[PDB]
């Protein structure tokens, strides 16, 4: 059966980017929930949005108008300046030597088990670091390559909101290394905010965008099923539909990986045991 494992990051740092850190506390949330236990669930948030002075609620983050607090619980393995490419890299491969500050947390993995990873904060042929150097293509694609040739996971799922998220794997992620990632937007588009000041039943004294479409889309939709119904091709298909005036969600890697449920990365929250996934 094998253990569930997560790589959550949040790769922007400042007030402004308060979505980055609350979609990826939201995701924190619906793992722990389904059983996935805090030891095995590695998480890169720069962790100056809950007690910043602009914060109108100290010590809380919201990802949605009304919604719970994100950040209660949420463990902190990379903050500040640790999130940077080596360690997160450095933390997919499993390799604790090369980490340089933080927990010491790492995929240390054994080859039935499942990794998901999220990624949140992009352009053509990158993603964003809270500081230069960017994670560029062919560094993340070739670590991915190294660890899947050490053999010491069964499959991986690999979620990336960022701008031209696709460029990140379009033509250079591998098709037979169990590999799957779906990204919010094609290498040619920008991705969207949401929850902005403006929005009704908006939070007073906000004036920064709490979420980010695909995120809170797809976020949202594993809060409310039983994640043993519903498969991670449905979630592809639904949030591809619901979204499809913003951007395009796009598939990469070994497709049929996507065949699994969503319970097999995420587990399911109790509660939701009778809300069957409808459509597909
Ligand atoms: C609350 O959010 C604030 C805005 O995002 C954030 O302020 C920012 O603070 C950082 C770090 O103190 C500043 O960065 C500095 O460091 C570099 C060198 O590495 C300098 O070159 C910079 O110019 C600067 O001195 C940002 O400048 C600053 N940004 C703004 C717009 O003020 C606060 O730190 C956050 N507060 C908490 C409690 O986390
Ligand atoms: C892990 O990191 C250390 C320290 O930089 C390095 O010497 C070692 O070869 C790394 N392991 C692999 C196999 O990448
Ligand atoms: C984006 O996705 C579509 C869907 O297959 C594809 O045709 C296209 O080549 C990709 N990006 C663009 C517009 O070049």
């Amino acid at each position: 059966i094998g253990t569930r494992w997560a790589v959550l990051i949040a790769g922007s740092k400042g007030y402004h980017n308060y979505r980055h850190q609350a979609d990826v506390c939201h995701m924190y949330q619906i793992l722990r929930k389904g059983g996935v236990k805090d030891e095995n669930i590695i998480v890169f948030m720069y962790d100056d949005i809950a007690y910043n002075e602009s914060n109108p609620f100290p010590g809380i983050i919201i990802n949605k108008p009304g919604g719970e607090n994100v950040y209660k619980g949420v463990p902190k393995d990379y903050t500040g300046e640790d999130i940077n490419n080596v360690n997160f890299l450095a933390a997919i491969l499993g390799n604790k030597s090369a980490i340089i500050g933080g927990s010491g947390k790492v995929l240390d993995t054994s080859p039935n088990d499942h990794i998901f990873i999220y990624y949140a904060x992009g352009a053509p042929g990158k993603i964003g670091m809270p500081s230069k150097p960017y994670l560029y293509a062919d560094d993340l694609v070739d670590t991915l390559k190294q660890k899947a040739a050490t053999g010491t996971y069964k499959s991986m799922v690999f979620y990336v909101e960022a701008c031209n998220a696709g460029s990140m794997f379009e033509g250079l992620l591998p098709e037979g290394t169990n590999i799957y990632a779906m990204a919010a937007s094609n290498s040619t588009e920008g991705s969207w905010i949401t929850y902005c000041p403006g929005t009704p039943d908006f939070p007073p004294e906000f004036d920064v965008c709490l979420g980010d479409l695909w995120s809170i889309t797809f976020l949202e939709d594993c809060d409310a099923h039983n994640l043993r119904t519903e498969t991670v091709h449905q979630q592809f298909e639904l949030v591809k539909k619901k979204i499809a005036y913003a951007s395009t969600v796009s598939q990469y890697g070994d497709i049929p990986i996507s065949k699994d449920s969503l319970s097999v990365y995420m587990g399911t929250d109790p509660a939701n045991d009778n809300r069957t996934f409808v459509d597909e």
